[PDB]
DNA sequence: AGCATAAATAATAA
DNA sequence: TTATTATTTATGCT
């Protein structure tokens, strides 16, 4: 069911640019209440409509979703639009790779209560203690073996 | 006559956003161009209502004399509102360069020696390096302006 | 199954 | 005004 979809992509930057928002904006708030699926760079492809036909599907209705709920906080006070978005989630910092005692003690907690994370696991793991991805993985990987 | 203009601002910043237009745009073809020029910096300004009340209330008619005048005059045949900015403007984006990783630690090195480096030895380092200048000079830019956060 | 960054744009300085 | 710096997008990556 395609056009249908250009539309929303459409009416969504529009409906977005009026809430006066950016797309890292709503990547925050998106990202916190629904899932990684909503980062700013999705929002690009998505709005420029670069994606999967199965991907656009699954994403529209929630986005359409949300944009409403952002809608109403929008009416009451244009300050419960900040509530509802963040409104500063700011340090966007690096990965870190190196270790440091304090990771690696994480790291074992983690362990003691998942040795064999599902990969789903691994990335929610190492986005909370910012590190790479690949670091964490391997880490897990050999400790079991 | 203060939310007069304060609404044009907020409601003209949406208006230009909504026709797929960059203030770089706006004031470049807007500008007369023999008096009075109208730079990028003039259109962020505005917008963002960094101009004394009295200057704000000359420049909001000047802007909807183009603003209105182009959403009809420009919209109803978008090969014509492209026209209504003019100055040979439609160019595809540039292609996004991926470094070599020989050329990726040239760069850091030299950036953790020359934080940020002149116009002079800039185009020095992208001639030797077989690269464009421009992107050479966004990379320390960039790398430059990245760092804070880590 | 989104990070890292390169380019673009908008803000701010000169 | 111009020149720069900072924010925001877009895109390469299997």
């Amino acid at each position: 069911n395609m056009e249908e979809i250009r539309e929303f992509a459409k009416n969504f930057k529009i409906r977005r640019l009026s809430l006066g928002l950016t797309q890292t904006q709503v990547g925050q708030a998106m990202t916190a209440t629904e899932g990684p699926a909503y980062s700013q760079s999705a929002i690009s492809r998505f709005e420029k409509l670069d994606i999967t036909p199965k991907s656009a599907q699954k994403l529209k209705p929630v986005l359409e979703k949300w944009l409403n709920e952002a809608e109403l906080r929008n009416q009451e006070g244009q300050q419960n639009l900040m509530e509802f978005v963040g409104g500063e989630p700011s340090k966007k910092r690096k990965r870190r790779t190196s270790f440091t005692p304090q990771a690696i003690e994480a790291l074992n907690a983690y362990f003691e209560k998942n040795p064999l994370p599902t990969g789903q696991e691994i990335t929610e793991m190492a986005k909370e203690l910012n590190y790479d991805r690949e670091v964490v993985r391997v880490w897990f990987s050999n400790r079991r073996q």
